[PDB]
């Protein structure tokens, strides 16, 4: 028992001292196969949250999206649907990532595709941090608002990428892509407060301003 949860920490150190990426996943799947010697709830829901801490400080979006596969996969063998939400939204921000620096790769001066990168970055830290949360405070409403948060704010991002893929050095369509960012840099700042203060009310009270304005962005990109 202790030998576990003892064995967690010490591999979650490990892989945030690690210098290079392949060790870090070797590590990973070292925390995820640990999950094999347990059928303890905690322990699962322990280890998807020190992955989703790897995954939140790290850089490289191939390394990010292969942490977070790996927790969706626990969740998932887990049977705990609201956990495996959580984790299959940020894998889908990390997926998202990947899609975006392609696009800038393909055009790198163009300013609509750097904003969609700057977009998915927060999208990605707030659906991290809303995964933090749920993983650690499953009943929380903050936690379940801010996974929903993290989603809306997903789907504006999209939005906006769209566009700046579609039809770039417009102004109509520039000005989603900014909102956009605006959008799901409030989101990540929302999910923050909420991460830090799950039980606090003022953190219940920023998740909600950040959705209606994730609904907004949204339904503003779409009309463009």
């Amino acid at each position: 028992s202790e030998e576990v949860n003892e064995r967690v920490k010490q591999l979650a150190e490990k892989a945030k001292e690690a210098t290079d990426k392949e060790e870090v996943i070797e590590i990973v799947k070292e925390l995820a196969e640990l999950a094999k010697q347990s059928t303890d709830p905690n322990v699962v829901a322990e280890i998807v949250y020190q992955l989703a801490e790897v995954a939140e400080h790290s850089t490289d979006p191939e390394l990010i999206k292969e942490i977070l596969q790996e927790a969706l996969r626990l969740a998932e063998e887990q049977g705990d649907e609201e956990l495996a939400e959580a984790a299959r939204l940020a894998l889908k921000a990390a997926r998202l990532l990947e899609e975006a620096r392609q696009l800038l790769s393909k055009d790198p001066e163009n300013e609509a595709a750097k904003e969609c990168l700057k977009a998915v970055r927060a999208a990605l830290e707030a659906a991290l941090l809303a995964l933090l949360l749920l993983a650690k405070h499953p009943g929380s409403q903050a936690a379940q608002d801010a996974v929903q948060l993290a989603t809306a704010a997903l789907r504006a991002v999209e939005a906006a990428c769209q566009l700046a893929k579609q039809y770039p050095n417009s102004d109509i369509a520039k000005k989603c892509i900014k909102a956009a960012s605006e959008a799901a840099e409030e989101a990540s700042k929302a999910a923050e407060e909420a991460q830090r203060h799950p039980d606090s009310q003022k953190a219940r009270d920023e998740i909600k301003e950040a959705s209606q304005k994730a609904e907004e962005v949204k339904e503003r990109c779409e009309r463009a």
